[PDB]
């Protein structure tokens, strides 16, 4: 037998960094959870018990802290590219570094209508992520995403005209609840190295904001024919506004809210146009995925 | 042996209700998770296999939906009191009803600076809860609360002057991070029945808003001497502004963020005044509780 | 306003201890998660910012490790009583200690039919817990429990003869699935102090084993008339076999498994006696509780 | 823009099936959680709001229940292949079906040393999974796995001889705790269709048992030089015993247990050979992966 693939590192490394403006007294915090997996000429640590080729995962943890100390941690696309580049430049036998970053939300509090200088609030479990693959000789591939963005619209969603056969019981509808937890990923054009990543730094935060705004506005305003149709419109817009993006992938749960027939109780009307009370369903759930690129 | 206590019912009943303003076209959604436990003369269902005294938990589920259909579900203090009163009035052998309600956040989206009529966003995992105990002959006891309100301040927190003995290693500090997930409960004066609860309906939403505002403002502005000292100030204010409240209870985790000594690496300075990068600790965590009443 | 109640300490303190038999070479591991909350004359840490009365929670953490080093950690009833006694004896102003212990399962592996000397397997998420309240002048109150014991029987469960009115839709049944996650707690006679707790040490492990065996055997063999009726039989037996127990409390979810009517599809029969495929329900769920004592 | 990839279906479909032996009266239960995602000529549901090409996810749910009713659900490799084949044979425009199955453990209870005919116990959160990709014209690809198998050995694990530079603080050790949650996947030779899958049915359960036994025995007996070295030995054996397997992939967290230096307290010795009490670390954790194939 042979080692066909191998990667190892440190997962779930929690990092907090604070910036302090000496002038204004205004402090800004950043919190993230970092994973780094390395590949390279490390097969003999598996086959021969040869640990000389292993950069200990504890050392990898240390390197994450040190790197955060000496460099900006925002935007995460940049920090990840610095962190990954470090490993392939520092260690001659390590030819790829895979860096995953989950950014947690610490939003500045408004107290008495005024932004507070050093107090924050986790105003949502929504994340902002990046996956950075730094491969020696092949540049830097970056996938940005937002996840855990949970929304619901109480009307202006439809689902009719679908295939009906002997396995079908679902009734067509022209008015239903649509709720989902949005997972959106935009993959960037391959970058040649750190210098090129640095040259596009302003585009990362701007593109994250545009992806979020487009997702929210399109969800809210589209008279949805289906989750499929709605998510395609989102992806189409994001591509049109950032040429450095090659693809956009959406993954959307369809979190069902069932009508409750209460007519058995005193002829109470609670279906169709009379539907007020619904039963949210934990499971099962639809799962719709699409990857959209350029023609 | 004998039955000393017994209660049974339905837990985790998810409910969604929509209100539709025919005029403005503006829709408002409410989602909650409801638990109802009943007590009474039901001992023989345990001792004699006598199910004639059991109001099936499935029926209890049905009753929650029907009640939500026919009554307002906001404020939750009112809905809970209606739901609990129903069981003790309807069934002669059922002398107490315990109703727990967890309200989930569906916040109206702002699209292009304008409130959207029927789209929403789960803008936080923060909850608003109520525990309503309706006891026949003894009225209605209500405990309101907010939970999952997670905050962090990066400075203006201290902890020094504590007891030092041979079990102590903790260094005194005059500048640290303070982060917690707030759990606050305010217990109302016992109400005589539904009519009295109805008479104070406007006070429930107002008091929830005041408890939240006081918690946030006091956290942000207090130069904290300790979690103990800070939470007492919160409780003191809430009591002063709502006379119908008898007690206020806070339960606050102290979620630690440790300094990282990086001096072993090229004399890098990252402690004390030079501290920029911290390691958030998942566990363990301090746990501070206090119940404050009137003298 | 005034401080009506106050307690503070350390939660989620993970502890691992290994015992090594020098003779046999056989090692035994113990893992637990510990919480300690203290009460006493500590009101001025809340009201006056007086930290001199605070035994830092970090020190409490240290004390847990030290105590585990110097004492047996099994049975948990004993370890908890030692840990709690320590705080009220050591600190003159601390009059109560509340100690919660969650024991995790590390079961010795069988390799080739032979017990392995130092390898283990988490053979279930079932726990064994204790809550120990050590109050100065009032002795030691201990509540032992097992939790997360999840079972299912595919027949020999019934539910008929329950109350039917206009809120009832549930059909009577003489054959259904019964599944639950068992939570059982047995409260011991108050002990006068550590010496008395030590004198009954052998009874703690024996009584835990009996409570588990009785729960499992009664669940498996009882032709259940209801969850109520079945759980009472369990409690009755446990009381009969350990006179040092004052009460036994069960809390049992009724985790529903619904029949699926597939007759709409080619007259497929899947209900009643023909029921083979069921839909497990995540929520809602029945919740049945009972506390049984001695007459 | 264009649709580069698309798949949609139903996730988290919980299924329970019971088998009843009319002769012995012995009942056997199976529970699983199923996901089915379809691909094909369905791009116009995204681009043109054309739902005529959509086999509703609700219908997919129905089809899972019906299929379970009419076919064996064990081994899961077979059930998944039947379920996936159905979709590509039934619908002319659907060219691939992806079926994920998570099997939950319901282990027959032993009551009084005797197997009980219809009572079971969730004796672990360990799973048995399968991922089945049925592609029209390209056969059936099956990946079997076990996950959530959590183990710990208290000695006979080492880690020394690793790379040391200016980012290294980790001390070499010749005796440490090793604990992990095992994730093991074995990928089968591509099958031509259902008939070939049926012909190898006995090999699926046998190979799962061998993978589990090899994992446990090798973990327990190997004087581990590293997680890398140990997991390679496991993979090597599994390949040697089942020729129909092409690759074996392990993914192993290294769940750290830190020594606690208690010497600051009365010279208490708790490190090295004197180490008895450890602090389990929730995070961070090492993550080691390897894919092993045939040379
Ligand atoms: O938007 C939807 N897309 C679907 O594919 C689908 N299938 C359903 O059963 N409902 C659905 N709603
Ligand atoms: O605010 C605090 N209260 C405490 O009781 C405490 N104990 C610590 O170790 N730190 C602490 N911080
Ligand atoms: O064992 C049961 N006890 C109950 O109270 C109950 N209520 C149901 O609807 N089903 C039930 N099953
Ligand atoms: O088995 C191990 N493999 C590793 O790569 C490693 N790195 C550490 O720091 N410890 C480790 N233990
Ligand atoms: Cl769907
Ligand atoms: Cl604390
Ligand atoms: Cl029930
Ligand atoms: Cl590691
Ligand atoms: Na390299
Ligand atoms: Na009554
Ligand atoms: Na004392
Ligand atoms: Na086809």
């Amino acid at each position: 037998s042979a080692v066909k693939a191998a990667r190892y590192g440190k997962d779930n490394v929690r990092v907090y960094k604070v910036h302090k403006d000496e002038k204004t007294g205004v402090q800004t915090v950043y919190e993230m959870t970092v994973c780094v997996l390395l590949e390279g000429e490390i097969e003999t640590s598996y086959t021969k018990a040869d640990n000389s080729v292993i950069v200990a995962t504890d050392s990898i943890k240390n390197t994450i802290y040190i790197t955060a100390k000496q460099n900006p941690v925002t935007p995460p696309e940049l920090f990840g590219s610095i962190l990954g580049t470090h490993f392939i430049e520092k260690y001659n036998h390590i030819h790829a570094a895979h860096v995953n970053i989950v950014c947690h939300r610490w939003t500045r509090m408004d107290i008495d209508g005024k932004p507070h200088p050093h107090s924050f609030i986790r105003d949502s479990e929504e994340k902002r992520n990046v996956q950075v693959d730094v491969v020696e000789g092949k540049g830097i591939d970056i996938k940005s995403s937002l996840s855990g963005l949970t929304v619901l619209k109480s009307t202006n969603s439809q689902f009719w005209g679908f295939l009906r056969d002997e396995y079908t019981t679902l009734k067509e509808t022209w008015d239903r609840i649509l709720s989902t937890d949005v997972d959106a990923t935009w993959q960037w054009k391959n970058f040649s190295g750190l210098q090129e990543v640095r040259s596009h730094v302003p585009k990362f935060d701007a593109t994250w904001a545009t992806a979020r705004e487009v997702t929210l506005k399109t969800f809210a305003e589209d008279n949805s024919a289906s989750v499929q149709a709605t998510m395609y419109k989102m992806a189409e817009q994001i591509l049109a506004r950032q040429q450095l993006i090659e693809t956009v992938e959406y993954s959307l749960p369809n979190k069902h809210y069932f009508e409750i027939d209460l007519s058995w109780h005193k002829g109470l009307q609670n279906t169709g146009k009379n539907a007020e009370v619904f039963a949210p369903q934990s499971d099962p759930n639809g799962l719709i995925k699409c990857t959209v690129g350029r023609s």
